[PDB]
């Protein structure tokens, strides 16, 4: 149901079908599963026992881990808990964030190599994102992401309510990597309006598209809606990586993807501006972009 | 609390220590975790994702699969089914085995890359074990062995239900990938009167003692009564090495496990005839065993 995208097949002739598949699922869903991304299996194995290990830590240990660096670090609950890293693209703060926490030297090592190799894919991603619209000499390696690593404590009692309520993700693009053994990953179809799980599948990744991006691409990829269900008694863990806006913090279309046929949608914006406004008016699910029509 | 055994480090000197915990785990426990064990993760990755593909074929392709080599095959259920290999440390059975699985060739090799590792590692395994009971010069690359790939289907109704009731291998070793998701395993610990689980470890394996390790080891190594509760509402997927016995199904213990303190337990006895005898008495658990007294 969900598109799988194979990214090392992706690109030109021969690629050009794989291009268009992604292009389509950015458009019609905003969703779709990466294969081919070149994350091993041994870092990718090292890296959910590294994560299990952070959330096992004593809650003491874990408090040492706030703030770390500014703005960032472990984020305490009402089920959830986190660590989160920003500026994941910015080498001094992945470098500081892992050399500050408070674990054992092997689990901040493969820490700090996930967080890279993340990074290198989402920004991977969203250069072949850029290509199936025709862009081309794009350069996403120096936007602001956020890194996350997540545990939802799931009990008996909250199996069957959602444990994430429905937004979108504010940002350009998103890389999630789920919970084998429990996925409650659901995004709102927009062509049936209803729910479809996102099962989880091993060593594979998942892509969502966030409201920068149906901003910047004038409204051809669409900003997924989501939300995550509880589905089983145990604690769900994951891991995202947020890629967020440019630089220079500006929200701008790019000329070739206005047409004539498909106007202008959105003025352009700072996106902590844009932040902000999804803060004050509650509006997380990408309706707040209704407010900035061109 | 199941001790886990690095088998990189096992072996003399600075192992001296890892293999005494190895025998001191065998002979009060008969069970115990391996790490270390050389199977690359890549390899354990591609395992998981045939071994679902086998259990989802079609019950037409599963049936094709049954009798494929001389009682080898895909054996079809109640809420069991599996496809099983003897004579798995015959490479000619295991060529002709997985040459003959209805499956697409992808699945067919990694099925056979994995079953010739399995019967490494427990080869590896059997002569750690041996060398903990001062013994060398022992071969285990000959002795028979069983491949076999399980699914339980759970459903909502199993849950709290025994998935296996309590028994032991009847052979020597067996080594065993359990689903990282679903566990279930519980051993019963001599220490404890009482099941204890054997929670899934991912990428480790778990090693149980069997009824042919107490005879061969006059006693020395226990045959760890197991079962399996179903604890969970998806199918429950594993991966077991069994090994049996010396290639002429003789299982006689070694001279020096005899001593003025420890005299010899058993009579000598054929492997196929004790197989016989757990069949006719139904007396799964080790009790037939009693019937060899020497
Ligand atoms: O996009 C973010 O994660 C930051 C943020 C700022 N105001 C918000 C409202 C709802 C969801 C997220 C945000
Ligand atoms: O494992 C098998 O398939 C054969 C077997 C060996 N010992 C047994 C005890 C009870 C039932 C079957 C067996
Ligand atoms: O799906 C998850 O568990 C974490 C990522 C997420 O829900 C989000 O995009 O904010
Ligand atoms: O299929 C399994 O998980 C193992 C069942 C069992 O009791 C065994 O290993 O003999």
């Amino acid at each position: 149901e969900i598109p799988a995208i194979d990214l090392r097949l992706a690109g030109g002739g021969g690629g050009a079908e794989e291009t268009a598949r992604l292009r389509d699922a950015c458009a019609r869903l905003g969703c779709f599963r990466v294969s081919g991304h070149g994350v091993p299996p041994g870092l990718q194995a090292e890296m959910k026992a590294a994560v299990r290990a952070l959330f096992d830590l004593p809650d003491d240990a874990k408090r040492r881990n706030a703030d770390i660096i500014p703005g960032s670090g472990y984020v305490p609950p009402p089920l959830y808990e986190a660590f989160g890293l920003c500026d994941a693209a910015a080498p001094a703060d992945v470098d500081a964030f892992c050399a500050r926490l408070d674990a054992p030297p092997h689990v901040r090592e493969t820490v700090k190599a996930y967080a890279e190799r993340m990074h290198s894919l989402i920004v991977d991603v969203a250069g072949k994102v850029a290509a199936s619209l025709g862009l081309h000499g794009a350069s996403f390696q120096d936007w602001p992401c956020q890194f996350r690593m997540n545990r939802y404590n799931y009990t008996q009692d909250s199996v069957g309510s959602p444990g994430v309520q429905v937004h979108t993700d504010s940002g350009f693009l998103t890389v999630l990597q789920e919970d084998e053994c429990v996925g409650g990953l659901e995004v709102l179809d927009p062509a049936a309006g209803e729910f479809v799980p996102v099962d989880p599948l091993p060593g594979s990744f998942v892509v969502n598209v966030g409201d920068v991006g149906q901003a910047w691409s004038n409204g051809r990829l669409h900003n997924v809606k989501h939300r995550v269900q509880c589905v089983a008694a145990v604690p769900r863990v994951s891991i995202a990586m947020f890629l967020l806006a440019p630089k220079d913090d500006t929200v701008s279309a790019p000329g070739e993807l206005v047409d004539g046929e498909h106007p202008r949608r959105y003025r352009e914006f700072k996106y902590d501006d844009y932040r902000r406004l999804r803060l004050s008016t509650g509006e997380r699910a990408g309706e707040a972009l209704a407010r900035l029509a061109a």
